[PDB]
């Protein structure tokens, strides 16, 4: 009953490691979760909607993980704070590469995939600006760029660059170097200047 | 003869201001340039190949423009040097928004659009790292991150963020704020930490 949903979801995740959404049919999703095509249609309107449910769970996992960090401050320097935060995304999306890759491709195609991405980006940017602002108020960060514009550009960098790394794109920062790379750019631009 | 090619190219550019490639047919390209469908096929294999020729000319215009700057150093501070360079891309792509937007969408679909992008990105990154390195050698920039990894991340930021701005995406930096925003992040991260 609820198993079947999870099974359809685990099946699409597995099949996306090997091939793109366009190359996975409803039939393959049904088969893999051990159910018929019309039983599939009872849980999902389309394969597309399977991607979106997967993407939704990744995005919320990153989100919840970032909330957790916010409710319990790590006893540490300013560099490590930023690093820990950026690491929520590196680990969460980086443990879900096929879904990341496919969810990103679907922004071109699906207005809901586009709007789910857009909603959380705005949320993660507003939080980065709140923290930059907090940092400015206590006198640790200088008042340079508008905090919101700086956070916008830093979030957008992290999106393209984390995602280029996970996909092994040319060019990209090697995955084992990407965290350090982002964290130097966040910390120099936030504290410098 | 050669007019016809330019006319087909100017027509696709115009039609892309209003609608996506998928919504422009070969027929519309033919009509707009004042020729038949089969006369179209004599200049181009597909609409797709029309996009790619347009994208090729934009990319080379940015490229040539960046070469020019390199052959005649502006008599100026380090911030303005970077600003002038980033401005080549802001102006070039930003004067060609529909082609930018469509060329970017086509990376998902066209291996040649993907490979043309990938080739110039590698070139623009190698040049940014050469200049960062040069800057380190003269003692103006500190040896922090590997120059090539830093340039990778800065180029990728500029791509997503310039392109998000030109498309009016949510979120995005306002277009009238994006240059200043990028330039503070390049200069703090290159000279800081
Ligand atoms: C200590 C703190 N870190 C953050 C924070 C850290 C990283 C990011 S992020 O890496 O820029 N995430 C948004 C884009 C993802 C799709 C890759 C966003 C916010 C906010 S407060
Ligand atoms: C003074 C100099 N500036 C550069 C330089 C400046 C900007 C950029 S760039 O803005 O990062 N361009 C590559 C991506 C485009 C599609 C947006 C790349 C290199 C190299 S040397």
């Amino acid at each position: 009953g609820d198993d079947r949903e999870l099974a359809i979801l685990a099946t699409a995740e597995n099949l996306l490691e090997d091939r793109p959404l366009a190359d996975i049919s409803v039939d393959d999703l049904a088969k893999g979760a051990g159910i018929s095509r019309p039983t599939f249609y009872f849980y999902f309107p389309s394969k597309e909607a399977v991607l979106l449910t997967l993407l939704d769970r990744v995005v919320n996992q990153a989100d919840m993980a970032l909330q957790t960090l916010a409710e319990n401050p790590a006893d540490t320097d300013r560099e490590n704070m930023w690093r820990t935060g950026i690491n929520v995304f590196f680990e969460t999306f980086g443990s879900h590469k096929a879904v990341t890759r496919a969810g990103q491709a679907a922004r071109a195609t699906s207005v809901e995939v586009a709007e789910l991405w857009s909603t959380f980006m705005q949320k993660w940017i507003a939080y980065t600006a709140a923290v930059i602002d907090a940092e400015r108020d206590r006198g640790a960060a200088p008042r340079t760029l508008p905090a919101h514009e700086l956070a916008t550009a830093l979030n957008l960098m992290n999106e393209r660059t984390l995602f280029a790394s996970f996909a092994g794109e040319q060019p990209s920062v090697p995955e084992a170097r990407v965290l350090d790379t982002l964290v130097h750019i966040w910390v120099t631009s936030i504290y410098g200047e």
